[PDB]
């Protein structure tokens, strides 16, 4: 049996009661911080799966500047009191001391410390504190086997400092060429619908939502952070995912009901139709639910001479993808194809926050509330199956000024959402009036043919 320093003077050798610390390598379901900080770094033992979640859920219950200063309380440890060395070394139990409990628990801050730098670098960029403070304490690390650590964690801040500065942290196989319809290269002013290809339309588009959708990181989604008051800080990623997938859908609503035309509009939703098959093609459930948002719309779906003047196949090919989206059915296809996949978030979304509702933040023992850390591992195995898909890329080009033209899209103007979507409605009681308001009439305003090239490449 070692000898550790008093629990009064080092909190993290105080003996695991019921009061602080509940189990069910034990798996951890609650305990205080300060005992968590002890698991994390204990000893005894290395367990990955409960450095990389907690990383990624402890700001539910600890602040970053909070959970710096707990690791490095865990790493001052004071050793026990020989008094005449005092100018000199000590020897006997502090070799045992040291060798058994201070050196591995040092050793495993360290690596809880590369682990945090490496995946969760945004604590760093949006604290230049906690920055200055970690690399303040990593530079004061005396030892040789903790040289190898120390140079290795300020090697991935030196990394992340030269990716943020830069931008850009692309290697293919064999990228297909790049399709043209009626838009020529390098005139951004002829881009729209119907002028560039239905294939590269929804090429651009899955690649732009496949990096939407890589950037955001689990913790984005941990504690409903994304509908709190610093939504916009704690889930940037993730809402700008949203808000491109709300964009885009009104993008296609608008593209329908401002087609006066009877046989203008129907070339349009064809084509809408066209880039959903393309969509399925490269397992973008986002895009496709895009689509499937759009012809739902009160706008829309209301266009019953629309639809009914389409071919079979394609009324055929957009009912299924409103059936299978009914989620009973997008589980299904999700589960049976492989990556590179763009899946559909607010699905995912509603697993965690009816499981933020589902269980209680703290666990109470005798009186003192414990941090319930089994939530947190629930919650971070949803967020999971997104870093899955996150991992393969698409092997498909990008055109800069088709990604940046579906980047500016704004199809709301300055107007808020409620208001552009009455401004569909009312647009479509215009192109199709209730009953028994007979058919308008109005002209072909396209300038351009609207037959569609297909969608073989
Ligand atoms: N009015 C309609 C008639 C037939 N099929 C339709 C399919 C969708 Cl997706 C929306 C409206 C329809």
């Amino acid at each position: 049996q070692l000898r550790l320093p008093s629990p009064e003077v080092y909190r993290f050798v105080v003996k695991d009661s019921e009061e602080n610390i509940v189990f069910e390598i034990p798996i951890i379901k609650g305990g205080t911080v300060v005992k968590l900080i002890e698991r994390l770094t204990y000893h005894m033992y290395a367990d990955p799966n409960f450095v990389r979640t907690f990383l990624t859920t402890y700001r539910s219950f600890c602040k970053p500047q909070e959970l710096l200063s707990l690791l490095i309380e865990r790493f001052e440890i004071p050793e026990p009191e020989a008094i005449e060395k005092g100018e000199q070394p000590i020897s006997a139990d502090l070799k045992r001391f040291r060798k058994e409990y201070v050196q591995p628990v040092q050793l495993r801050i360290l690596n809880v410390f590369r682990h945090w730098v490496e995946h969760h670098f945004y604590d760093f960029e949006r604290d230049l504190y906690l920055l200055e403070r970690l690399e303040s304490f990593i530079s004061s690390v005396r030892g040789k086997a903790m040289k190898k650590w120390v140079e290795s964690i300020a090697k991935i801040i030196r990394r992340k400092k030269q990716a943020q500065a830069n931008g850009v942290s692309t290697f293919e196989s064999p990228p297909p060429p790049i399709e043209w319809h009626i838009s020529k290269p390098g005139h951004i002013e002829t881009f729209d619908l119907m002028t560039l290809h239905p294939i590269e339309i929804a090429r651009q588009l899955t690649l732009l939502e496949s990096d939407l959708y890589r950037k955001v990181q689990p913790s984005e989604l941990v504690g409903s952070v994304w509908t709190k008051e610093d939504k916009e800080i704690n889930s940037p990623n993730l809402l700008k995912m949203i808000r491109h997938t709300t964009n885009l859908t009104l993008w296609f609503e608008k593209c329908i009901v401002e087609a006066e035309n009877f046989e203008e509009r129907v070339a349009v939703l064809s084509r809408i139709i066209e880039i959903l098959q393309v969509f399925q093609d490269l397992n973008n459930f986002n895009g496709v639910l895009e689509i499937v948002s759009a012809v739902n719309s009160v706008s829309v779906y209301r266009l019953d001479h629309t639809f009914e003047a389409l071919q079979e196949r394609k009324r055929k090919i957009l009912d299924e993808a409103v059936e299978l989206s009914q989620f009973k059915k997008y589980l299904v296809k999700l589960k049976s194809i492989n990556p590179p996949c763009v899946p559909f978030f607010g699905i995912y979304l509603t697993n965690i926050l009816k499981t933020e509702e589902g269980n209680n933040d703290f666990l109470t023992r005798h009186g003192k509330d414990l941090i319930n850390f089994s939530k947190r591992r629930k919650v971070a195995e949803i967020t999971g199956e997104i870093q899955q898909y996150q991992n393969q890329p698409y092997c498909l080009r990008i055109e800069p000024d088709m990604r940046r033209f579906f980047e500016n899209l704004n199809p709301m103007g300055s107007a808020s959402e409620k208001e552009f979507t009455d401004y569909l409605f009312n647009k479509s009681l215009e192109i199709e009036p209730r009953n028994p308001k007979q058919p308008p009439r109005f002209p072909r305003k396209s300038t351009f043919s609207l037959k569609s090239p297909g969608i073989r490449p």
